[PDB]
């Protein structure tokens, strides 16, 4: 816990990165963040300067628990392709061999 | 749990979407998906045609489990800018009202 401004800051709370690094000064305007561990009842989202403070609006319901897999994608079968091939893309469990739905992806030619 | 091809498919894993939907033919290309609910030491990703198949190469490391919150924007205090201002953005608890250190967010003219 350390005095920043008028409020109190942790190293619990984080903000890993906005979706958009900008956007009108209008409002109501919608994006998304990602963060560490916040409870959805108890966590807002604000927006500041030295004088001013404003807050977002979301819900419980907007706060979405969620899984992100970084990873390298295998070479096509075929590298002389000279036309778009868009395959299949799906999650595989390696104990019970079991399947989830396909989504399309599709490879581009040198 | 239902016959797909060779496998077996299941609505328990579920692939929410690709961060790019094409890419070369080369490989070797790095991405990142966003899944429900997957064991990191228990899971895989997969590309394939009706004959040909290939697996991503990622570690249990690059499994995340992240939080997003979806929110509307407040509007800045000056509608009438006619430069780019860029404030402050950070989480507070309302409980304890701790905050995260904050994040840039740059306001953009009408």
């Amino acid at each position: 816990l350390v005095p920043r401004g008028s409020h109190m800051n942790t190293s619990e709370l984080r903000i890993c990165r906005i979706n958009k690094e900008s956007g009108p000064c209008t409002g109501g305007e919608e994006l998304s963040l990602l963060c560490d561990k916040v409870q959805k009842e108890d966590i807002s989202v604000v927006f500041s300067t030295a004088s001013w403070e404003g807050r977002a609006d979301f819900s419980q319901a907007d706060v979405h628990r969620q899984i992100a897999i970084v990873f390298k994608t295998p070479p096509y079968e075929d590298l002389e392709i000279s036309e778009p091939v868009t395959v299949n893309v799906f999650l595989q469990r390696l104990t019970d061999g079991v399947c989830s739905e396909p989504l399309p992806f599709t490879y581009l030619p040198r």
